[PDB]
């Protein structure tokens, strides 16, 4: 029978598979009479089932205080499929392998790495795995609610943590969405009577700006106005769409932590659930040299591309194709890290499997992190500064200039990187996921046998499945974080991106989902009492969220200028208006040079006795980013407070 | 038998004493005696059957070997043991009325006292070696604490230890910066050219008040200006940075030590009334400030006792006076309010004690120097109009120094003065009441006085014993941590203090109060969370003192910036000219302390770029000295 659970005799699900076959130079013997002996002592192609009766799982589940299923008590009281798995690979695990020579191995974890045994894994049915195909599984049940009680008891504690997390993350950024929708219709409609982004399109004020050069050649003195389909659409990210958003923004985020710090606590109360510096930090320094490299080869790109060419502007077809190049660049350059983190992990001699993956989470984080967001926080913090006297930047040490900014404070080429980044991998993992299983599955049964005689055994099925591997999960929560990062540490521009997560992850909790019950093999039902080893990383994401919002508020968004214009630089004191008015903003901001243009800069004129050093509204203005940076943060961890 | 623990057989310790509405409580008395059994002095004693007996519920591991109580391998003990018998064991009625312990029932008034009794042996060696002016120095035996006085007691002996130990690395860090202040004070330009009367002794100023004050000189300020130099010529920016990085190390080297000593030991509606008056008082500190002008006004008219040494001095001990009988008045209030509404048990009382009466305490005592820190001397404009605080009284104006010896004078005789006065009344109040029941109640015994007569003599603790103990030494933390900028010795100004206060209390732990219950602590307990409060709200607040009121960062932007071809005609970083090319000018059509333009730049009286450059130095220094304390605290913890 094809959808057979159970053995020949019957009446025995069947709960492990292991399989190997030694009986065929020199050395082959070895391992054969090594694993012969092997399932000796553990007696209460073949492929080896394992199972656990009543007598011997009683006698086993002594070890582990586990509340077994009304009302629960602990270890004892009286009224799961999945827990079998996880007592069999205990008990694999607890019984070792006896020898006279004091060479002793318990369980497979050096056996399969020495490579006697073939593969090993649980099995489940063709039930539960169709009732939670239809409505959990298939993308067409966008709006079904999850059974989580469900997932937790079918897939493991460890996979019901990972999707509540996820179940309970758009349960909360549809309010996001809602106010990124609200300062999205803001933006839009009020693009009129606003005296910011007419200003620039009109061509009598933002049209006659005539600026210069960028770079040190091969770019002309440019003007304002070209900006203007990139203008009117600054706006959304500006205005009301930029400080109100972003405080929404980081209260949010300091308070869902506590609501989800109380959702765990209801969940405990459901469930049971109970040298350095050389090598390590060498390469992470190194990668923080390497974004040099990966911006040189991004401007060997498009200096190239502007020579081989919907108001498809230069600064905006330009940006995209830059995105999707470091893009793919920082894709390969994850599998480069992929390599090596493993490689220099193993390396050195580490403890059992929980400190093995703390220190794997506490290094491929952190290799992720400086891989995705440094350019990120390049563009944002460190871009587009270092203009003096003579317009003479850093130049990096060397006899390469940098790279400037427009007069806008330069925020759509982070938006842009968001979007291409954390929406284009939106995709591109997703992809992965859904192809890599059907095209190696399919390689398998048209590669390794085909015709079958049309009653396929369960164990062969789930061993044409790929595995999952010990790394389960770590690679979905790093995933989930990189995510989290982008949609929390730069929630300036870009109103919707919690929207575009939420479809996004609406999606995804299905995919995955579909992806845990047809792709993947089962799983042992591992038992965490939360996420683990990524919470404290989450509060430092926050705290770090807090500071980079402040940051991208005051130094990238050119909202705190245009407040201190309209409220200090507008008014009879250094201005001519009457009240709070924000016309005459762009002219009256960006400062002149003198060849012997009007760059972004907030310098003195050339002819001011502190000629090019900087002026009054410069330091009026820093000292209210400052001002704004402090009176932030103040506010936000004293709400923190107040919630927790 | 003057020194006779035993009862007329011998050899049984006593453990604890105990001593036509009348009849009622006498009844009520007379049977409540009856189901305990297993002027007179109830000698209630607990043999090791009932020790045995009801310890269990209380789990307590005390042996050698430290495993369980029921194994086979403490006088202090039995006092607690005792008083958890009494209050666990209720008094039966058949009118639904059921009482439980005595804390309901001395609080009607049925009994007159209740306590231990200790030895008149390990009392006396405590007394010679531990609580005696001829052994200040020696160490203290904390085992010889723990195991006598109680978990409690021994906590705060050893939470004050390290204020004599590990505190006196910060004292002579004080005393290093201290020496370094007054050393390098001529080489400096500051306060040396304002000792100078050529440069320093001709900048005439205004009046700060409406009236009754006339146009003075920088001159005068030097004897207060030359003795300034200490307090932040150099040593002010290390020695916050060095206390802000001392104080998030020892919290977690504490941290370190409580798990040492729990390795050692077993250690098993609201908006008004309750916030409206912490707001009266807030509007009262305005009170204060005019009581205080109100005296040293008329005092003005009435070894260099500079106007501003002397007045700074007296209105301190006038605004110190006021600030004691305020404290009086809140331990009232406080109490008043609290039984008001209605508490859980005794452990969410005092909590709930402890929130309201740290509060009130805090806005008692810090009030005044956040007033003077930060708020003090700002708001002048264009006329010279200050903000007149929504009235026609004027608002007072600071010195051209970014007032700071006001602060440091005020911690000095706040957490100086205080420091003599709690201990003169923590040493002479139980001589005096001792003295007066001794000459009052009975004089000329039969030289032989019972143990229980003469503890009953003794002043009683209550249960707010160590309550008061820690609000004080939390109160000492917080001047020697949110205002130690100025008063580089007031960690040694402390040392020596708790080095006689260590023995002070344990004096009169050993002979003057009556022995406390041995309770169960592993910690300080409540006040933790308002250390680690203390401790955040102490690296802004320092930032804040060193950058709004040190007028340090000032002197930094001088000889970086303005000392520089361009804003100065200097070569180097040279603090030269730094006084005349700081304060501003005023038309009264004097110089003042602030920074704004001259009148008749174009922006007239409105600020002049030293300032937004100033500010935006001190907005700097704020959050790259607070972003790299707590990055600092993060790698220690
Ligand atoms: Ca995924
Ligand atoms: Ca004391």
């Amino acid at each position: 029978k094809p959808d057979s659970l159970f053995f020949t005799d019957g009446q025995r699900r069947i709960d492990f598979i292991l399989v190997y076959e030694d009986e065929s130079k020199g050395t082959n013997e070895k391992q054969k009479r090594k694993r012969q002996a092997y399932e000796s002592n553990l007696i209460c192609l073949v492929f080896v089932k394992v199972h656990a009766p009543w007598e011997v799982l009683c006698t086993y589940a002594e070890i582990m205080h586990i509340k077994l299923p009304f009302e629960k008590s602990r270890m004892n009281d009286f009224y799961n499929p999945a827990t079998r798995s996880r007592i069999v690979y205990f008990i694999l695990s607890r019984v070792k392998y006896q020898v006279m020579n004091n060479v002793n191995k318990f369980g497979i974890n050096r056996l399969v790495s020495s490579g006697i045994y073939k593969a090993a894994f649980p099995l489940h049915d063709c039930s539960e795995r169709y009732l939670l195909y239809r409505e959990w599984a298939h993308p067409r049940s966008i709006y079904k609610k999850q059974p989580l009680d469900l997932i937790r008891k079918y897939y493991g504690e460890k996979i019901g943590i990972y999707f509540a997390w996820l179940g309970y993350y758009t349960q909360m950024l549809l309010l996001a969405a809602v106010v990124g929708v609200a300062c999205f219709l803001y933006g839009y409609l009020d693009q009129d009577n606003c005296t910011w982004s007419k200003e620039v399109c009109d061509p009598d004020i933002g049209g006659q700006i005539l600026m210069c050069p960028q770079c040190d050649r091969l770019c002309p003195f440019w003007r304002l106005n070209i900006t203007c389909e990139s203008s009117k659409k600054l706006c959304i990210f500006d205005s009301f769409g930029t400080l109100i958003f972003a405080v929404f923004m980081g209260v949010w985020v300091t308070l869902f932590l506590e609501f989800w710090k109380r959702r765990q606590a209801e969940l405990e109360y459901e469930w049971d659930t109970v040298l350095c510096a050389s090598a390590v930090f060498f390469w992470i320094l190194l990668i923080i040299a390497s974004v040099i490299g990966i911006i040189v080869y991004r401007l060997s790109v498009f200096i190239v591309f502007s020579t081989t060419l919907k108001y498809l502007t230069p600064q905006m077809a330009t940006s995209i194709t830059a995105s999707i190049i470091s893009f793919i660049i920082i894709m390969i350059l994850n599998t480069i890290y992929e390599k090596v983190a493993i490689m220099i992990t193993n390396f050195e001699l580490p403890r059992t499997q929980t400190d093995y993956e703390n220190s794997l989470t506490m290094k491929m984080f952190l290799f992720q992190f400086v891989n995705y967001y440094s350019s990120c926080f390049y563009i944002a913090f460190f871009k587009g500064k270092f203009v003096g006297y003579p317009g003479d930047p850093v130049y990096l040490l060397g006899k390469y200039r940098s790279e400037e900014c427009d007069p806008g404070g330069c925020l759509l080429e982070l938006t842009t990187q968001l979007t291409i980044i954390m929406g284009g991998k939106a995709i591109w993992n997703n992809i992965q996921e859904v192809l890599l299983p059907w095209v190696m599955n399919l390689i398998g049964r048209y590669k390794r046998v085909s015709g079958s005689e049309k009653i396929t055994p369960r164990w062969e099925q789930d061993y044409h499945l790929q595995p999952m591997g010990k790394l389960g999960l770590f690679y979905e929560y790093l995933e989930m974080i990189i995510q989290f990062g982008f949609v929390t540490l730069f929630v300036a521009s870009f109103p919707l991106a919690p929207l575009l997560a939420l479809v996004n992850n609406i999606l995804e909790i299905r995919v995955d989902a579909w992806k845990l019950t047809t792709q993947f093999r089962r799983m042992v039902p591992e038992k965490a009492q939360d996420i683990g080893a990524w919470q404290p990383i989450m509060q430092g994401i926050a705290i770090l969220a807090v500071v980079t919002n402040a940051m991208i508020i005051a130094f990238t968004s050119d909202m705190i200028p245009r407040l201190v214009y309209y409220w200090s630089f507008s008014i009879p004191p250094y201005g001519d208006h009457t009240y709070y008015t924000m016309d005459g903003y762009i002219n009256n901001t960006l400062s002149v040079f003198n060849i012997t243009c009007r760059y972004r800069d907030f310098r003195n004129p050339p002819g001011h006795p502190q000629e090019y050093k900087h002026n009054i509204y410069y330091w009026h203005v820093i000292a209210a980013k400052l001002a704004f940076i402090i009176v932030m943060e103040h506010i936000i961890y004293s709400v923190k407070f107040f919630i927790s």
